[PDB]
Formats: structure tokens, sequence, C-alpha cells
């Protein structure tokens, strides 16, 4: 079956330039803005459009060594990028796929509010708590912050 957990955070960086940074160069800006979140992103296949195909690498010492995932949407009018977690980590034969939805609004103060959705797909029992997806909620925010960082210093990026 599925959990549904919703969510969402604001940015300073106004939604366009974030969208840019954040989800169109990530695979680019994570390992080298938030080295100690994620050590590498390594593309497998496909350009960046549906279908394709990164590994997801984190650290020594972290509870999991890599997830691969697989784009399933870009909507680069509305600030949309859905993708799923396919395999690595805790997929395997109680967890499926987790399918996530990212969505960047614009505010009228010049920032961005991010609004995801994270749909864990289990095989059958067992269940997906709260407390545990903290862990994504707490990653999610650390990358988040570290590319808003580097924006904020450096302000010909992704213009
Ligand atoms: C923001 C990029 C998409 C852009 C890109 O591929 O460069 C996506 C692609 C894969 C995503 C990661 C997949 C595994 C994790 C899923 C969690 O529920 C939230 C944290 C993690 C660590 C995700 C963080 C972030 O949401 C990533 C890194
Ligand atoms: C808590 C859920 C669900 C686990 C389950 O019940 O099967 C699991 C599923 C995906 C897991 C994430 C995968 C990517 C990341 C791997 C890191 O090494 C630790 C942080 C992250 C962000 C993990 C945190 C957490 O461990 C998650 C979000």
């Amino acid at each position: 079956g599925v959990f549904n957990y919703e969510t969402e955070t604001t940015s300073v960086i106004p939604a366009a330039r974030l969208f840019k940074a954040f989800i169109l160069d990530g695979d680019n800006l994570f390992p080298k803005v938030a080295p100690q979140a994620i050590s590498s992103v390594e593309n497998i296949e496909g350009n960046g459009g549906p279908g394709t195909i990164k590994k997801i690498s984190f650290p020594e010492g972290f509870p999991f060594k890599y997830v691969k995932d697989r784009v399933d949407e870009v909507d680069h009018t509305n600030f949309k990028y859905n993708y799923s977690v396919i395999e690595g980590g805790p997929i395997g034969d109680t967890l499926e796929k987790i399918s996530n939805e990212i969505k960047i609004v614009a505010t009228p103060d010049g920032g961005s509010i991010l609004k995801i959705s994270n749909k864990y797909h289990t095989k059958g029992d067992h269940e997906v708590k709260a407390e545990q997806v903290k862990a994504s909620k707490e990653m999610g925010e650390t990358l988040l912050r570290a590319v808003e960082s580097y924006l904020l210093a450096h302000s010909d990026a992704y213009n």
C-alpha cells in the first residue's frame, strides 16, 4: 500500500532561480555544497527528462550507502519535479519505491515555498511512521539550506 506524507518549507530564493539551481543543476550542486550530506551524484542513463536514472551516494557512516532514483516528470513552467526512489538503501523486500513530488511556488517577498509529497509504496505490511520520515525532511532541509547559502553568496550563478 501507500503512505503519503506532505510538507512545506520556505526559501529566501525566488522560485525560478531555486528551480534552476536545486532541481536543474542539483547533480553538480549537492556534492559541492553539501558533501557531508551527499557524497556524489552519478548519471546512469538519460539526459535529465522522464526515465533518467541517477545514483545518489551518501557519506560513510550514514544509515544507507546509496539510492537510485528515476525522474518521472519535469515541469519547467510550473516548477514541478517528480521522481521515484527505485533501488538501494531502504528499497527491498518491505519497500518497493518512494514516489516524490516537489513544487516550488513564488511568494511576494521574493522568496519561495517548496511543497513536497513523499509516497512510500510498501510490499504489504509493514508501516512507515512520521517519526522515521523525519530523516527525509531533515536531509531535504539540509540540502535546501546549503544550496540557498551558495546562491546568496554567488549572485551571478543561475540567473
Ligand atoms: C533534488 C534532487 C533532484 C535534482 C537532481 O537530481 O539533481 C533529488 C533527486 C533524488 C533526491 C534524494 C533521493 C533520496 C532521498 C529521498 C528523501 O525523500 C529526501 C532526501 C533524499 C536524499 C532526496 C533529496 C533530493 O530530493 C534528491 C537529491
Ligand atoms: C524512514 C524511511 C522509511 C523506511 C522504512 O520504513 O522502510 C526511509 C526510506 C528512505 C530513507 C532515506 C533514503 C535516503 C537517505 C539515506 C541516508 O543514508 C539517510 C537519510 C536518508 C534521507 C534516508 C532516511 C530514511 O531512512 C528514509 C526516508
